[PDB]
């Protein structure tokens, strides 16, 4: 179901049983996943979020992030609690009013308070391009070609310990899947295709943690979009997609009419596909209504490798073709010990006053912004390079930056940098010990922008910092509506 660009979005509690185990959830728009929020590039989104949550066990306060949307001019609408807003309290609503100039592609939205999106507040967000340069590559692109991959837990997110290796209890594809342990034969999702059509499949990781090895028995996939950036066609037979990443891929429905397994193996939790875990069904029209009996290739012979991706446009790479070839080059020291993560020696703990309101109330430098040591100021109109060397306890961490996308100058498991034509994206695996995954972008967007590992349990254990981009121009760049200003006194009064 698709809603928007102007829409109500109610946040409710419900019990659901997507793997056959009933448990409480926090839902957007009443469904899991939430409804697809959609519009065309350049359209004004007005999402009126009604908080109606009553179940404390999962927090009755909420805040929603439109993941990958740059929010230029609207930093107050970005969503991370205590970075850009205080949460909306139960009984109140809040109108997320923003534009998406320049952006088209496949995105998603999710709670951005504590670990609440794990408890179910996650949904797809698609910005359609009426002149998409990839349109001639397929026949079908609509709500039925969206595929979400979700980890699902039988423990309430607020009770996960924390951390604490945490592992999921079931992989859901389009909201359905089977439990890893004592697997019950509950219904699987079906994706239906017709012989000879081509499909723009929009593959969205709404994961709180695991990365997935996604494949479709007997079929190939040609990638045309990465995290909202159009890419040159890259045909693969397997895609490893980390938390929060998105790909569009053309599925040519060119096999005999029949049932084929769709596979999504998480890097932790249940291994393999016994009893149909980690599975959905690709069904051709005409096929018998029965489970697939297909098998994966024994060896996947063309798996996605991030360095094989290239932008469709001529994006290039800001700055100069060598490391440190930037105006403000940084190399973050990413650590873990004693159950907390750290960036440059400091574990992130949300401050009482949101970063944005600290700035609007007259804070001027990172030194003046709380939490101390969790904010790095960035100057305006400068090429930023950030090196994110891996090694920190497990691993592999998908780092994500708000308000921007970035050139992936160096990828995982490959020490060679690329200053000509790397893919740009917004969430990137930093790989393994010895890797030096490096990103570059330009500061053309004033505001406080969160940078963190998108494994939500790692974010709650402190793996984050805020890039305060152009403090001096932040207030003037981001006029806030009074409803925004009303957020924090309501929150602090209720709490
Ligand atoms: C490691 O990463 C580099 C950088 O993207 C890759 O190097 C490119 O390789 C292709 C050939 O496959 C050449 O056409 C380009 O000239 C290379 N670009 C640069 C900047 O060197 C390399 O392929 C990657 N290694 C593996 C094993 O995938
Ligand atoms: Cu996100
Ligand atoms: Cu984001
Ligand atoms: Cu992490
Ligand atoms: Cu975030």
């Amino acid at each position: 179901v698709q809603i928007g660009p102007v829409t109500d979005l109610h946040i409710v509690n419900a019990d659901i049983v997507p793997d056959g185990f009933v448990r409480p959830a926090v839902n957007a728009g009443g469904t899991f996943p939430g409804p697809v929020i959609a519009g065309n590039v350049g359209d004004n989104f007005q999402i009126v979020t009604f908080n109606q949550l009553i179940e404390c066990s999962m927090l009755v306060d909420t805040s929603i992030h439109w993941h990958g949307e740059f929010q230029k001019g609207t930093n107050w609408a970005d969503g991370p609690a205590f970075i850009t807003q205080c949460p909306i309290i139960v009984g109140n609503s809040f109108s997320y009013n923003f534009n998406v100039p320049g952006m088209a592609g496949t995105y998603w939205y999710h709670s951005h308070l504590t670990t609440q999106y794990c408890d179910g507040l996650r949904g797809p967000f698609v910005v359609y391009d009426p002149n998409d340069p990839d349109a001639n590559l397929y026949d079908v692109d609509d709500d039925t070609t969206i595929i979400t991959l979700a980890d699902w837990y039988h423990v309430l997110a607020k009770e996960m310990g924390a951390g604490g290796a945490i592992t999921a209890d079931s992989t859901l594809i389009d909201g359905l899947g089977r439990t890893h342990v004592n697997v019950a034969a509950v219904p699987l999702s079906v994706i239906t295709v017709e012989v000879g059509k081509r499909y723009r499949m929009r593959l969205v990781s709404i994961s709180c943690d695991p990365n997935y090895d996604f494949s479709i028995d007997g079929h190939d996939m040609t990638i045309i979009e990465t995290d909202g950036v159009d890419s040159q066609e890259l045909t693969v037979d397997e895609i490893q997609i980390f938390a929060a990443q998105r790909y569009s891929f053309v599925l040519n429905a060119n096999q005999p009419v029949g049932n084929y397994w769709i596979r999504a193996n998480p890097n932790s939790g249940g291994e393999g596909f016994d009893g149909g875990i980690n599975s959905a069904i690709l069904r051709y029209d005409g096929a018998t209504t029965a489970d697939p009996v297909t098998v994966a290739s024994t060896v996947h012979t063309k798996c996605l490798i991030e360095t094989d991706l290239h932008p469709l446009s001529r994006n290039g790479v800001p700055g100069n073709p060598h490391q440190g070839g930037a105006d403000c080059n940084l190399n973050l020291s990413l650590g873990f010990a004693c159950g907390n993560f750290v960036i440059n020696g400091v574990s992130f703990t949300p401050p009482t006053v949101p970063v944005l309101l600290q700035i609007c109330s007259g804070a001027n430098t990172a030194a003046d912004l709380l939490p101390s040591g969790s904010v790095i100021s960035l100057p305006s109109n400068s090429t930023i390079e950030i090196a994110l060397p891996a090694g920190a306890a497990g691993g592999p961490h998908p780092f994500h930056l708000h308000g921007h996308d970035f050139a992936v100058s160096e990828s995982a498991s490959n020490s060679t940098s690329n200053y000509d034509d790397p893919i740009w994206r917004d969430v990137v695996s930093i790989g393994g010990v010895g890797d030096n995954v490096t990103i570059r972008f330009c500061t053309d967007n004033p505001g406080p922008w969160f940078l963190h590992c998108h494994i939500d349990w790692h974010l709650d254990a402190g793996f984050a910092i805020v890039f305060a981009e152009d403090i001096p121009n932040t207030a003037s760049a981001n006029p806030v509506p009074e409803a925004w200003s009303n957020l924090c006194p309501s929150y602090d009064s209720a709490h």
